[PDB]
Formats: C-alpha cells, sequence, structure tokens
C-alpha cells in the first residue's frame, strides 16, 4: 500500500470540499457510517492549516482506528501524521513504532519515523542546556 507524503499531509482542501465530506459522513449516519467516509473527513481535517479541526481529524481517525480491523495499518500511518503536525510527538512516536514492527523495510514509514524522532530529538536537546 503506497500512502500520502507529509508534503502531501499539509496541502489543505477547500473549505467546500471538507464540508461535502462532513456532510457524506452524516448522511450515511455519522458513528453508524463507513470507515472509508469518516476516514477522508478524518484526513481532509488533518489536512486543514486549522488546528483545531486538525484536533478533530485526530479525535475521529482515534475513534475509527478502534473498529477499523483490517485497515488498521493505514490509520496508523495518517494517525502517526495527524499527532506529528499537532506537535504530540510522544504520541506519534508511539504509533510509528507500532507501524514500524510491521513495515520495517517500509520507505515511506522509515521516512516518517525519522521525521518524528527529528522533533523527539529536538526537545531531548533542552533537557540538558
Amino acid at each position: 500500500d503506497f500512502w500520502p507524503t507529509l508534503k502531501d499531509a499539509y496541502e489543505p482542501l477547500y473549505p467546500q470540499q471538507l464540508e461535502i465530506l462532513r456532510q457524506q459522513v452524516v448522511s450515511e449516519g455519522g458513528p453508524t457510517a463507513t470507515i472509508q467516509s469518516r476516514f477522508n473527513y478524518a484526513w481532509g481535517l488533518i489536512k486543514s492549516t486549522d488546528v483545531n479541526d486538525e484536533r478533530l481529524g485526530v479525535k475521529i481517525l482515534t475513534d475509527i482506528y478502534k473498529e477499523a480491523e483490517s485497515r488498521r495499518r493505514e490509520c496508523l500511518y495518517y494517525l502517526t501524521i495527524g499527532c506529528y503536525k499537532l506537535g504530540e510527538y510522544s504520541m506519534a512516536k508511539r504509533y510509528v513504532d507500532t507501524l514500524f514492527e510491521h513495515e520495517r523495510n517500509n520507505k515511506q514509514v522509515g521516512a516518517l519515523k525519522s521525521m518524528v524522532e527529528d522533533k523527539i530529538q529536538k526537545e531531548e536537546n533542552l533537557y540538558f542546556q
């Protein structure tokens, strides 16, 4: 499976498109909607520049991750990105490490893990200054 890049994650949708994604979920019954439609909305929210929307997207994605069964690996990658955008680096690290266990040779997962580790190391420096 080929996934979005971290660069892709910082390319927002038009507000009008994000609203169409929201309405699709509502039309499917919200929490009883398909995993795919809720995932699409969550990812749109994560891509938004608005931090409150990004937070909402990660919350939704965390909900559907628990329900996702076979799509759980994909969810972990997107969750890592969402947490990374929010500066939730400790959570991003946990998610990406779990994903890495089944994706040890995957270039995309390795790249994301390295970016997470960059930010973790940034904070680590502060405890010896």
